[PDB]
């Protein structure tokens, strides 16, 4: 109190309990000694000290949280011109702490810490700029401020620097700009700027493309946590893209992505579990991660939702909720899920049979090239049931359907070259088409073909060949089965005994 | 045999073909229409080979076929007819029988041209105004239109009018285009009719006559002329030229809202929005509208955007109003360009996003919108999502209150009655949150009451605060909690006072 070399003792003494007792990861008993150590510190007018007993007050760490206790002393120490407590004094009306919310006076503060060259003005002043934050908007302006953080090496402003030049907004892209920031990023070990850089390597964009090196960067950036890398590196290992294929690896990072919420690691590990690849089979276990996206906008998973409550796989069966999540996702423009709304309208299970509805969708889904729901339009138009009769657009879709090996549009094309009714004769092609179609399990296309055999249509008249395709086809399709009793009131036992016997896949050539 | 009976053979022939032609029948007699004027053009008579070759063409009693119609228009042709050699050109033009053959067309054309027929002027016309075998040349079109137009072709004086009207090809001249249009016009014609009709609504060639206007107008709708439906429902609608009829407005514009007019289809939506000629249907409203702003209609984007934020009519979806809003202000439209600033700056359904509503107001306050100037005169002062400039923003907040904004006057005036951001100027800040509170604007009112509760300026009048505070009690949080500390303090012959003083203390 009285003697001089005493207080000199004791404030030198507190200010370096203060600066190594920050430091340290203490727990709560030494957490209040630090705050004892730095108010002593902070009081005998160390700036720095008044700069680290404010972030204690400000953190609650040992001492009860006060957002205005630290805003005075950050005012002191920023009276001795302490960059930091600059820094923060603008954080806090910026924030609207303690004091009210002024955006102009958080610039003045940050523009007085950037005048000391500190990074943590540079990078707020950037953002500033760059959100309009109390300034014009003025991305030129966020790139002069980020550079001079990003130049001192500080990440956040570096990979700022990296995102800008990669989507363009505000700037001119520039793919190798990005690259040049987010690679000093990644090499200070920052997982955002690691899983750019492999973003970067693995599109080429920027520098030239290599998955293996892709690998390596989303490996460190996914080994940090960091959701999207883990994501990513989980799809290099399931396409084997700079890495030998494993779909072990693939669901071991998909599952920690999914797990932070990633929609799309969610549906690919639904997947997993649907299939039995890289996880065991189970189909409860993929409608829950199913969900898990579908809930989130993703429309491959709201139409694997909705076909999982169609059928009742990894959940109870519900048409009502089939269609609610089909619908979602035919109206987000997806062309499988409005092939399956349509065809469930078409055909009115579960729920009221609409054609107006199943023609619309199904109309939308062949225009984006689906085939399916181009051998459904065809035959829809060639009928001119429910939709105006119209032969042109009806070969026109189910030619493109039979483009793709289309079993349905197969079957039914062949059935029309083969009757020569509705259209000219075309046996020769319409035997061809059948013999595709029954090769994909098709069993109106066998009992067509049966058909020509046992009548002698294009093929050599052949009844072994008629029943044996007739006897296959007889559990799934009812003309067989009545095709298969006539035959045997005309064959003979050792005639039957033959037939029964047909491997019938030489018929099918 | 006989040269007697093959004289009287080819006569009586002749007289059927003509008389059964100009006489509209049905298959009955169609079919025998063409046995008649087969045979006199059998016999070598030029008209009735042009009539056959026309009955072949169209199909009218006889299979039709295009290449048996040329055979005896080429007939009609070696005697210098000349409507058949019109048609002769038309096949060559578009291709039928023979192949496609511009310079055959141009030949026939003017052969017939020789003999003063209209159609090949018109066709000689439409052929150098579209450069259909001949390089492109409008004063050559203007030409050839002209000798058709002088033999009275409606088309040809339609196409002269509207070429003097646009200024296409020649200088742009109103006199001249009605010249040409009355002569349209008193054949019957609809398109000549409307556009005459055009002329006497703006005074374009002509001296303004709205009785004229709807004169023509109506001729010309009768004849289910969607443009001239449109036009004649204004009339009605504004009663210029005619007894101001809203039901009779909306019959026409039904009319032309069917055959896809975009102004009859919004004109039409607000009818059913706001109930003016028609009973109220407010999703009838949002078809109509929806139908002009699929064709590009700012206005109707802008009144579909509105519709889908407040769910007026249609599904409440701000992602398809920003859609429509920005469609419409991407046009130019001030009022699509607020609309859409302030929905970005709210962010209620959507992400707020200030920097393009600031983007927003200062294009529509460039126009003169008032809205757009008080809000952007609000954000340069603030200076939160901008770089603060008073200088600016006083110049935005004054424009609005100078014009009679109540949002401009509530704040501006809330400024100067509490001199803490800028120098105290109370006086007149209470003549601003006057006006202001004329206008429903709750916080306006509520702010004059301030002046009233504690003294400020005002005289002191603490019974006002209670009638000021009251009417904005159930909206405004503030104005609530002021009307209810006010009513800690005053007593019952005070509360009921107050509750039925004549508010407009303005």
């Amino acid at each position: 109190e009285e003697n001089a070399n005493k207080i000199i003792l004791d404030e030198e003494k507190a200010v370096i309990q203060c600066n190594e007792r920050y430091k340290t990861e203490n727990d709560e008993k030494g957490d209040e000694e630090t705050v004892s150590w730095c108010r002593k510190a902070a009081k005998s007018g160390n700036a720095e000290a008044q700069y680290l007993f404010g972030m204690l007050v400000y953190d609650g760490r040992g001492v009860q949280q006060d957002n205005c206790v630290a805003m005075l002393w950050w005012m002191k120490a920023a009276e001795q011109n302490h960059a930091k407590a600059l820094v923060m004094l603008g954080n806090l009306h910026r924030k609207g702490q303690c004091i009210a919310e002024n955006y102009p006076k958080a610039i003045a503060y940050w523009k007085r810490a950037a005048v000391q060259n500190n990074v943590w003005a540079y990078h707020n002043l950037g953002t500033a700029y760059y959100d309009g934050i109390g300034v014009d908007k003025n991305p030129h302006e966020a790139v002069r401020w980020w550079k001079k953080a990003a130049e001192l090496g500080f990440p956040e402003s570096q990979n700022n620097l990296g995102a800008l030049y990669n989507d363009g907004n505000g700037v001119d892209r520039d793919y190798q700009e990005a690259v040049f920031w987010y690679r000093k990023s990644a090499l200070q070990g920052d997982e955002l700027g690691q899983y750019n850089l492999g973003v970067a390597y693995y599109y080429g964009r920027g520098i030239k493309k290599d998955f293996s090196e892709a690998v390596s960067w989303y490996k460190k950036s996914a080994e940090q946590d960091y959701a999207q890398a883990q994501h990513n590196l989980g799809v290099t290992y399931y396409e084997g893209e700079g890495i030998k294929k494993d779909y072990a690896k693939a669901v071991y990072w998909w599952k920690k992505a999914a797990e932070q919420g990633i929609p799309q690691s969610q549906y690919n590990l639904g997947i997993a579990y649907e299939e039995g690849w890289g996880a065991e089979k189970n189909p409860e276990n993929a409608v829950f991660w199913y969900r898990k996206a579908a809930e989130q906008g993703h429309a491959d998973a709201q139409n694997r939702l909705g076909i999982a409550y169609r059928y009742g796989t990894g959940v109870r069966k519900n048409p009502a909720l089939s269609v609610k999540w089909l619908e979602k996702a035919a109206k987000q423009g997806l062309a499988r899920a409005q092939f399956n709304l349509g065809k469930t309208f078409y055909i009115g299970a579960g729920i009221n049979k609409n054609t107006d509805k199943a023609v619309y969708w199904f109309i939308k889904a062949a225009n984006q090239g689906f085939t399916e729901a181009q051998a459904y339009i065809g035959m829809i138009y060639f009928k001119g049931k429910y939709v105006a009769k119209n032969e042109k657009k009806g070969f026109y879709w189910l030619k493109k359907a039979a483009e793709k090996d289309s079993a349905k549009a197969q079957a039914f094309l062949g059935a029309l070259y083969i009757a020569g009714n509705e259209v000219k004769p075309n046996i020769k092609e319409g035997v061809a088409l059948t013999k595709k179609a029954a090769l994909q399990g098709n069993y109106e296309a066998q009992t067509l073909l049966g058909f020509c055999y046992e009548n002698g249509l294009e093929v050599k008249k052949d009844l072994i060949a008629a029943y044996a395709l007739y006897l296959s086809a007889s559990p799934h399709f009812d003309f067989a089965e009545k095709a298969r009793l006539d035959l045997e009131r005309k064959l003979s036992e050792q005639e039957i005994a033959k037939a029964i016997s047909v491997n019938t896949a030489k018929l099918f050539e």
